[PDB]
């Protein structure tokens, strides 16, 4: 059941923003891990005296790195005359964001089809402002309202480039990477109660509703733009993994990033090629008992040789009605036992895929759990 | 004419802390970049509930990156109950310094006999204590003194693993990665007055002395510990490169890093294949005229094959009296034009090799202005 209730015409995904200490140094990071290419900056270099901002590409997927300078260097600027290309940049959120969450994403960055007047219609729906819309360069228009925690929901809407101010990088430094990630499939926030969480959002967008926790998930008229959301669930024996990230990330804020590959065995084999040489590594594997009744559960949609090369890579496979989802999570991106990313593929409900296809794994809660009992044999 | 005036029983340097906002990705970066395997550990899986402490190392180079966790974790210790493994750590004072400075050199740390007994006469000799000494494990002594801006001089002393409190890192996440660099050359300070910066550090240490800035380097009695330092010259044409350093710095600090390699062509090839795919950035290479320049120069040393070399990695060269020096400098290692390293091998002065052997390059000033004058030919 769809209502379509969209209060206003969303797009897709646009990209997400990291707040960063030093934006070069995990851009780096990341674009060797993930295999995106650096595509556009944002620095002292452009004439930007407030914010360092890198921008990297795969696909459609769009990772945007800030950090600010010293506020010296712009210290005579005012709003009307700043050179930062962000303008809802502000050096002291910024600092505050990064000295009580550490790294990760401040901005869920989505394309509508006019940012002021979702913004106006957000906010006279609930939606508490934070950066009200700014035409850039009589082209494109940004706004911002809080989503969870210290994580702002971004409008961006374009008239007819990233976005003015912003140049493109040279090919020299830009090296084509690609491990076959394409775009951002879901975007997905812990929060201490999940109920005002959902009734917050769900009210000013008029998305509709699509062990440890409890959940749900927003969806836009199309379901393309999907927010899960979780909660906490207090008095288990193993300690809640979501209460574990508000303790350590100081609050709500986003949990992980699903990025999706057109193929997730290359993805997966390069991505692991990298864990131990400056990429990113991941959550350990399931046990041969987990790959032994994947032939029960999607034998009839992976073939033993794709089953086996699951296995190898570590691959976890659900399947709801509709479809089947291959997916894998990472383990932390930076410091904290926060942020970390998933990579999914899912197959079936051609139509175009429409969204969601597969649901989001939860039935691996159940599989896994008794793969783990199973194979204690 | 080394007077060898050391007030105390210095060894080598032993390691360079930096101050990061994430010292994973800052780890991560700089290990592919440079070729430094990971080594050791203190962080929430070792029990270190106040910061993030990750060793990588090169030879005998030691790199350590340190960030802060949510002062939340540890909100019930106090110092005679810290979880931190290097007790100097405050949390405050890194998150004042990563915002003041950006990414960048805290602690130059050096081996000593007796870390007590150094501190004690630092401070008796003009030293600004920072940290004192205190006993690791019955087994380490750390201490520290302000050398310039918020660097501080680390002495270390051993009785007889890097630091009591640090785990070794498991071999899987142990990739051995060497690309030939093996010790820490010198380490190069910039400040707005040299002439009371020298005076304070000498002061304390009894080291003796060895276009838009003046500079000096200060030495330990075997010249194995170097510390060069600059200061702005105002007024020129093009705008001194250590003011615009001290501008973007908020003041003083580490400029740069000399890195010593067993090979610096091997060096060079690998990280120059990195630069684009999250590695290190490397200066404009000098012109043509330059390398012709170079057979009149040192074309007793190198052959012709060897200087072709020098030329297609953009490797600079210089000779003094006593031997020849080859080096190169990165790019910038942050978002903002303050610290990078210079890569550098020197040959001759064999008796071991002498330290400072060839100089630092204070050649290339000149004949580096006289290649781009006659490659403008
Ligand atoms: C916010 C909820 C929506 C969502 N994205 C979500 C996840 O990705 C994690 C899945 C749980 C297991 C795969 S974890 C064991 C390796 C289930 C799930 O529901
Ligand atoms: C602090 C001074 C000691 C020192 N380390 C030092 C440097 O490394 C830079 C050298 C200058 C040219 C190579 S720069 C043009 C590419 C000269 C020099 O004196
Ligand atoms: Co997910
Ligand atoms: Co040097």
């Amino acid at each position: 059941k769809n209502p379509k209730s969209d209060k206003f015409k969303v797009k897709r995904f646009h990209h997400i923003e990291f707040w960063c200490g030093d934006a070069t140094n995990v851009a780096r990071r990341f674009s060797w891990g993930l295999g995106m290419r650096f595509s556009a900056k944002s620095d002292l270099s452009t004439g930007n005296m407030v914010h360092a901002s890198y921008l990297l590409t795969s696909g459609d997927l769009r990772f945007l790195f800030t950090a600010p300078y010293s506020p010296s260097l712009s210290a005579g600027e005012i709003k009307p005359t700043t050179t930062a290309s962000i303008p809802s940049f502000d050096h002291g959120s910024c600092r505050s964001f990064f000295s009580s969450h550490g790294l990760g994403v401040r901005a869920v960055a989505i394309e509508v089809e006019d940012a002021e007047s979702a913004f106006s219609i957000s906010v006279a729906n609930g939606a508490i402002p934070s950066s009200p819309p700014i035409v850039l360069n009589e082209a494109v228009t940004i706004a911002e309202v809080k989503l969870y925690g210290d994580v702002v929901l971004r409008y961006v809407s374009y008239k007819a480039e990233f976005l003015p101010g912003f140049e493109r990088v040279e090919d020299a430094s830009s090296f084509p990477l690609d491990y076959g990630i394409r775009r951002l499939d879901h975007a997905v926030g812990n929060v201490p109660e999940l109920g005002p969480a959902l009734t917050y959002v769900a009210g000013f967008t008029g998305f509709h509703q699509f062990s440890g926790l409890n959940s749900a998930v927003l969806a836009s008229n199309d379901e393309m733009v999907l927010l899960p959301i979780n909660e906490p669930v207090h008095g288990t024996k193993r300690k809640s993994q979501i209460q574990t990230y508000l303790e350590h990330n100081e609050g709500a804020g986003l949990q992980h990033l699903a990025l999706m590959s057109e193929d997730i065995f290359r993805t997966l084999r390069e991505m692991r090629k990298r864990s131990s040489i400056g990429g990113f590594d991941f959550m350990p594997s399931p046990p041969p008992t987990y790959y032994q009744n994947l032939k029960k559960r999607v034998g009839d949609v992976l073939s033993d040789d794709q089953i086996k090369e699951c296995e190898e890579l570590g691959i976890l496979v659900d399947r709801d009605d509709q479809g089947t989802l291959l997916q894998i999570f990472t383990k932390p991106l930076g410091d904290r036992p926060t942020i970390f990313i998933e990579i999914i593929q899912r197959v079936g409900c051609m139509m175009y895929q429409s969204g969601g296809c597969g649901g989001f794994g939860k039935g691996n809660f159940s599989e896994l759990f008794k793969s783990i009992e199973e194979y204690e044999k």
